[PDB]
């Protein structure tokens, strides 16, 4: 049956979560993680989060029926992971697809890994090893329109970013948090050059500037702004249009800048807290619209680890700010 059209769940026979949304053969093809009821204790670094598999789905219209094309990759058969397949996305080129992926190495580690298929909807061969200098969580691919490919990632507190400033992980007795320096700017998003092959990065990882109207580093005291995980990146008239996550102020926000690797201004907010802790977006167009993908745990009954996406319409006025969508009110 069709779904999609009042902020349904897409789905209801899984449980979905974290959803990278992509044109790809004239379909939606979502990339979302496969939420499961592992019973693993919660804590504050998300080691209730203990999914093991993905599931990629597609509609040829929103709204539109889902197709489940089954499991894509099993964390089973990725020979480097240990445990926790976290948010994927996904992408294109030369007619074979990546999908790309957190996991926990076994140090405990999270890394970023590529599994490759020659369809959008897989099965996928992971690599053995993860990307080479790839660290903590929440990828984001994304294609400019000059043809080059660029990973966002990163995540603070459970996604261990805040342990990577020197290039060498700090160890599972650091920060379990950010800097511990409100007053410091903020730590930022990663971002890499992707290789022409999709498996590598092509350059020296980058950390991302955000800032203020006022030009000023959101500083890392400032939770309703910061960076905290689920990096998105689209384009929009010119404008390159950095999302993410905040994290424990639950805020969908946004940034612009004029390229890639910013600095990114801050605007304002995407989508307002959900039902659950996290909230986990992807912004695609399709058919001259623009569309909001994104997770509440409405369908599980509140329970912050089993999550269902979800899909609105998103609107930008032509000055490039976005209309803020309030989750629960039409
Ligand atoms: O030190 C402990 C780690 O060993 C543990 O890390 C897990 C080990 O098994 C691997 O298969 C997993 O990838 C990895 O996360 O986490 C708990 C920590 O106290
Ligand atoms: O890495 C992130 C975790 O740090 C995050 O943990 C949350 C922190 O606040 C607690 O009140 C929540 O229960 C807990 O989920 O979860 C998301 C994960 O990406
Ligand atoms: O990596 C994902 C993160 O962005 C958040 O949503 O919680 C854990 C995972 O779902
Ligand atoms: O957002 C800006 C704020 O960070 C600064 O402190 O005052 C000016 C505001 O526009
Ligand atoms: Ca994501
Ligand atoms: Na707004």
């Amino acid at each position: 049956v069709p779904r999609g059209s009042h902020m349904e769940p897409l789905v209801t026979h899984i449980y979905t979560a974290d959803p990278s949304a992509h044109v790809f053969d004239g379909k939606v093809y979502i990339y979302p993680s496969h939420d499961i009821d592992a019973g693993t204790p919660e804590n504050d670094m998300g080691d209730h989060f203990d999914m093991r598999d993905y599931h990629v789905l597609s509609m040829n219209s929103i709204p539109g029926e889902v197709t489940d094309h089954g499991v894509a990759l099993d964390i089973k058969d990725i020979p480097w992971a240990g445990r926790q397949l976290w948010a994927p996305d996904a992408a294109s080129k030369d007619g074979k697809y990546y999908l790309y992926f957190p996991a926990k190495d076994k140090e405990d580690i999270f890394r970023i890994g590529v599994a490759v298929s020659d369809s959008p909807a897989g099965p996928f061969k992971p690599e053995s090893e993860p990307i080479k200098g790839s660290y903590s969580i929440d990828p984001a691919v994304f294609k400019d329109d000059d043809g080059k490919y660029y990973m966002y990632f990163g995540g603070i507190w459970g996604g261990q970013l805040q342990r990577w400033t020197t290039g060498e992980y700090a160890g599972h007795d650091a920060s379990k948090t950010d800097l511990e320096q409100d007053d410091a700017p903020a730590i930022g998003p990663r971002i890499a050059l992707m290789s022409d092959d999709m498996l590598s990065f092509a350059e020296p990882v980058k950390e991302i500037s955000i800032v203020d109207e006022q030009g000023n580093p959101i500083l890392g005291g400032d939770h309703d702004r910061r960076f905290f995980e689920a990096a998105w990146m689209h384009k929009y008239n010119g404008t390159y249009y950095l999302s993410y996550s905040t994290g424990d102020t639950h805020y969908i926000v946004y940034a612009t800048g004029d390229n890639p690797y910013g600095p990114f201004t801050y605007r304002g907010v995407i989508l307002n807290p959900v039902i659950g802790w996290t909230n986990h977006h992807s912004i695609v167009e399709f058919n001259g619209k623009w569309y909001l993908f994104y997770h509440d745990s409405s369908l599980s009954g509140g329970k912050t680890h089993l999550r269902c996406i979800k899909v609105t319409e998103l609107t930008h006025n032509a000055d490039g700010t976005i209309e803020t969508i309030s989750p629960y009110i039409e």
